């Protein structure tokens, strides 16, 4: 129905992915400092 | 307006801000190790 909505849905998924990996990186760094 | 579109936009905005916050935190921590 809505290609606009698909694009935003996709971006939510991409950002959830990126944020997961950034959180993991922060946690690894907290174990290192 | 569209509740679905605005909810998507809102979630993208929140995730983008968190992403940026996390990148700043990674950079802060990387300076130390």
């Amino acid at each position: 129905g809505s290609m606009r909505m698909k694009q935003l849905e996709d971006k939510v998924g991409e950002l959830l992915f990126s944020n997961y990996w950034l959180e993991l990186e922060v946690a690894r760094l907290k174990k290192l400092v």
